[PDB]
């Protein structure tokens, strides 16, 4: 019932009770753990209980649990549901729900900042142009000339599933990927397909190594449309090393604003299918994953070459030596250009502090170890030595099928 | 109910049916994952069924399932159990059992070598001195002058739980740890408690930074006894860097033979509480964990200074830079002295192949991602991108409480 989690580097022991309020499933069972698996409409009868769950926690959070207001709102929503077969969140609820969905994202290491989320209510939106306007405003607000601010823009909630809003891009800002004759790939391999759907839509690709993709926005169910983000609104950082002058020649750059746009925000049973959100990068995401993953920019060899390291034998750890340098470069560039960014050491230390805060103020903190521990230097960051309990709480952010695999043109 | 795992780097998908034969629990539920949690006498009534499942697996492995030999064996064990409340494994079954416990160890990345395990049967052992002799033989055989050979030594199984054989050391070879009155620790902090017990038992500690601990052996439930492993049998490697001549001046060294000696081996319901086994190191075990964990030798700072790294701010990644060097030094020193060792790229690549093979020939391979993925450069090794399923199969290696916490001292 009352689970305990130990930190093996400090011996600190936290007790978890928050998991008891868990509602969703984990993919795991008593006979099998699926902890490392990436991916393990509602009826009036399904909806009301969810709304109640939320409202009860919402009112409890504002110290008015079982108040007239609580009961009243509870009744009002109840009636609205039985009638409209759905409901609308007050603004106070939308904000609390979005913040808590971030608070509950077990895979996010940057949650110590959860309560500072800026919420942009775009529930009054009705067209791709409208969505494009909202997104440009989000980008400018969050980028803030390099002094990044976390934010989320919430489009109209789902109704019949045939009127859903969706941002086809996986992130507001990403580089294109094209399959060349060589069989190899130009640009970002992860976006090879989307890069094609755009073209399949009319996008004139500059066919470069770092071409900012165009937004493909879908509103009210209609087919999606393209829009190019004002270049002046896309902050970029040219990647250079603080010692290897040749580094600049590698021709590398990345965008400063990471903004996941393909997820689904769930609040009180209501589903928001278009809810792009952004914060700021942890160095390793770019330097380790985007730059060194074999199926991404896969740039380790080149950097190793330029460093003239013995690539004859894996035991010389050239891949490792280079990995470190590349990552030092990213953090150095961003910092040099005063663009917000956090290193994995500082980010992981903050998460540990945040976990302690959450354990003493909330009785727990769902966390997915597999995602929290950085892709490099795992054990020299404190989270590696931190036992974590993963469970699903609502409100939450959930994965959802790529629209192009569901859209009925 | 089939289950598929995908490798997000190669899009290769494998199907697992093996998990269906999993009986033990995981610690997880439909509502919570305890995947990153370190640690989540039998009766006749429960023993025979365990023995049978085991014998059924063994006879199938040798293609004699349902044979007369199979039936007679079941009948014999059955009789032996009702007769004596337990039973003895044949030599063949023991070897098969030991190899499969290794094959089933979800946290071991070296399993591609599972079938080549050398099994030493020490079930006729009756005393601590006898245990010491078996252990010395295991160390010399396994060490093989630097050309390491995997091996396991199996002492008498548990009976009533009051006559257990136990190796009190956590590894056959390990360095002493000493807490100083000024609060600092000399040697390996991981072994301070055990070191105290040794001193209390009579061990005259030299009190240096790399003193090989004495063996503390318990036979037949008796009080444990101390024994010094002949130094000539303990292979050690002085650590030096291929480009930094000052590295040798850190005065670091490590032993060449890693031999976990505190786990419990379960086979067909039988419990082997003293079953020390050994393989060869993966570089990062020493270089990342033993040397750089804040709670182990914790050498990152000192190595950082010597490299004149910008230690003013973490974003300089001076810890990361120094970590790589230390691990390069460990691999280099070992290879130079021709002592078997495997780097994490090589070991993880081998585990991926092993895993794929296992899915194809066995229907799966239980694996603990949290433990399989190396402590440094996680994503540049293929295991990071590999989805894995973790479940418990028997035979298996299990954790057991430290004996000093359960032993009834006799005096
Ligand atoms: C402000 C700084 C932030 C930092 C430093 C941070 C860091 C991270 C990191 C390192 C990951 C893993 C990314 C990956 O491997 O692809 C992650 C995942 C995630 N974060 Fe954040 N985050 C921040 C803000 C946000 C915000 C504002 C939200 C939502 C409102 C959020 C929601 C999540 C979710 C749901 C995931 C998992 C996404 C997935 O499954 O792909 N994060 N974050
Ligand atoms: C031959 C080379 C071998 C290599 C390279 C290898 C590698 C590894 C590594 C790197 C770990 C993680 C250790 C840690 O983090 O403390 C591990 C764990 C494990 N290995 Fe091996 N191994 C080998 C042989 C063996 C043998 C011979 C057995 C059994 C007969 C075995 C059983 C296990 C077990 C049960 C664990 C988990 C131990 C624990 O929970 O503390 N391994 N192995
Ligand atoms: C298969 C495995 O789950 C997968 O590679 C995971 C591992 N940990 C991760 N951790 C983070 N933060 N992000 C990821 O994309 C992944 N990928
Ligand atoms: C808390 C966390 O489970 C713990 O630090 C684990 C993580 N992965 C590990 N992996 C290996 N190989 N060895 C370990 O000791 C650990 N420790
Ligand atoms: N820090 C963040 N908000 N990250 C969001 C995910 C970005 C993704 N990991 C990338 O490197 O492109
Ligand atoms: N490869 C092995 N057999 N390892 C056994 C465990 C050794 C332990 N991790 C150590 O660093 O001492
Ligand atoms: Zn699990």
């Amino acid at each position: 019932r009352f689970l305990k989690v130990k930190n093996w580097e400090t011996d600190v022991v936290l007790t978890d009770t928050l998991h008891l309020k868990s509602t969703l499933e984990t993919g795991c069972t008593e006979h099998i753990c699926m902890g490392s698996i990436m991916l393990p409409v509602r009826t009036k009868d399904q909806l009301f209980p969810l709304a109640k769950e939320f409202l009860d926690q919402y009112y409890s959070s504002i110290k008015r649990f079982g108040s007239k207001a609580h009961m009243d709102r509870l009744e009002e929503v109840n009636k609205e549901i039985e009638s409209t077969s759905t409901y609308q969140l007050k603004d106070t609820e939308l904000i609390y729900g979005a913040k808590h969905a971030w608070r509950n994202a077990s895979r996010c290491v940057g949650r110590i900042q959860w309560s500072k989320l800026q919420v942009f209510d775009a529930r009054d939106c009705t067209t791709a142009h409208g969505m494009f306007n909202y997104i440009c405003n989000h980008v400018k607000y969050a980028t803030n000339k390099g002094n990044l601010r976390s934010a989320i823009t919430i489009f109209p909630q789902r109704t019949d599933g045939k009127h859903d809003f969706r941002v086809w891009n996986s992130q507001l800002i990403r580089y294109a990927g094209y399959k060349q004759p060589d069989g190899s790939t130009l640009g970002d391999p992860a976006n090879v397909q989307f890069t094609e759907i755009c073209i399949q839509q009319g996008w004139k690709a500059p066919r470069g190594r770092f071409d900012v993709l165009p937004l493909l926005l879908q509103a009210n169910g209609n087919d999606p449309e393209l829009f190019q983000i004002p270049p002046e609104l896309v902050l970029e950082v040219p990647i250079r090393h603080p010692k290897f002058d040749w580094f600049k020649d590698l021709g590398l750059k990345w965008y400063g604003l990471p903004a996941v746009s393909n997820m689904l925000l769930e609040i009180g049973g209501l589903e928001f299918s278009a809810c792009p959100f952004s914060g700021w990068y942890m160095g390793t995401e770019i330097g380790v994953r985007d730059y060194c993953d074999n199926s991404r920019y896969n740039i380790l060899e080149e950097v190793a070459k330029k460093m003239d390291l013995d690539m004859r034998k894996t035991s010389s750890l050239w891949k490792d030596q280079a990995l470190v340098e590349i990552n030092i470069a990213v953090l150095y560039s961003f910092q040099s250009d005063k663009v917000t960014i956090v290193d994995h050491h500082s980010a992981t230390e903050s998460f540990i502090k945040h976990m302690e805060n959450e354990y003493r103020c909330r009785g727990g903190c769902p966390a997915d170890w597999v995602w929290i521990v950085p892709p490099m230097s795992g054990s020299i960051t404190p989270v590696f030595h931190q036992e974590m309990l993963n469970y699903r709480l609502t409100p939450s952010f959930e994965y959802q099928p790529d629209p192009w695999n569901t859209h009925v043109w």
